[PDB]
C-alpha cells in the first residue's frame, strides 16, 4: 500500500524518449501510448527519429516503467516502483549481449503532470560490426521472461536482474544479461519488497501506416513469487 499507487488504478498516458549512441552511430527514439496497471498492461508505439536505427528494435526492449506491473493484492507491499512516484525513480542498467558489446543506461522514469515520463539516455560499446547486433540478426520478436527484484536497503531501493534470451535468425538465440538499480528521486518513504519476480511477455509488430522506422509494443507484467 502507497499512496503513489493511487496514480495508477486507470489508464495512464505514456511518454518515452531514448537518446543513444551506439559504437558512435548516433540516435534518437521517441514513444507514446499508454497503461493500465490494473491488467499490466502496455500498450506503446515507438519511433525512431533519426532515421534506421544502427541497433535491432528487439534489443531495445527493455530500456524502453515497471511500474505498470500488476501487483496482486497479497503483493502490494513489494511494489517499490509505484511508492516512489510520482516523483519517480532512476533506472540505470548495464547489460551485455554474450560475445558482444554492451549498453549502458540511465533513465528517469516520473510523472510530468499526468504522462509517466520515460527519460533515457544509452551508450553501447565494443559491438562487433558485423555481430548479431550490428547485424541486425535478430527476429523481430520476444520471449517472455522473469525480472527478479530484491531490496536494497542502502540505495534505499531496488536490486533488479535477469537474462534476456533474443531469438538469433540463424535458429540460435542470443544472451542479453540485465542489471539494473533503482532509486527514489524523491525524498518521500517507499516500499522495498521481499524477494520477488515480474513474470514479462512482450509482442511485437508493426504500424501499416507509418513510415520511419518504428516498433509497435503490447507487453503483459504481473508480480509474483511472495
Amino acid at each position: 500500500m502507497s499512496k503513489g499507487e493511487e496514480l495508477f488504478t486507470g489508464v495512464v498516458p505514456i511518454l518515452v524518449e531514448l537518446d543513444g549512441d551506439v559504437n558512435g552511430h548516433k540516435f534518437s527514439v521517441s514513444g507514446e501510448g499508454e497503461g493500465d496497471a490494473t491488467y499490466g498492461k502496455l500498450t506503446l508505439k515507438f519511433i525512431s527519429t533519426t532515421g534506421k536505427l544502427p541497433v535491432p528494435w528487439p534489443t531495445l526492449v527493455t530500456t524502453l516503467v515497471q511500474c505498470f506491473s500488476r501487483y496482486p493484492d497479497h503483493m502490494k507491499r513489494h511494489d517499490f516502483f509505484k511508492s516512489a512516484m510520482p516523483e519517480g525513480y532512476v533506472q540505470e542498467r548495464t547489460i551485455f549481449f554474450k560475445d558482444d558489446g554492451n549498453y549502458k543506461t540511465r533513465a528517469e522514469v516520473k510523472f510530468e503532470g499526468d504522462t509517466l515520463v520515460n527519460r533515457i539516455e544509452l551508450k553501447g560499446i565494443d559491438f562487433k560490426e558485423d555481430g548479431n547486433i550490428l547485424g541486425h540478426k535478430l527476429e523481430y520478436n520476444y520471449n517472455c521472461h522473469n525480472v527478479y527484484i530484491m531490496a536494497d536497503k542502502q540505495k534505499n531501493g531496488i536490486k533488479v536482474n535477469f537474462k534476456i534470451r533474443h531469438n538469433i535468425e540463424d535458429g540460435s538465440v542470443q544472451l542479453a544479461d540485465h542489471y539494473q538499480q533503482n532509486t527514489p528521486i524523491g525524498d518521500g518513504p517507499v516500499l522495498l519488497p521481499d524477494n520477488h519476480y515480474l513474470s514479462t511477455c512482450s509482442a511485437l509488430s508493426k504500424d501499416p501506416n507509418e513510415k520511419r522506422d518504428h516498433m509497435v509494443l503490447l507487453e503483459f507484467v504481473t508480480a509474483a513469487g511472495i
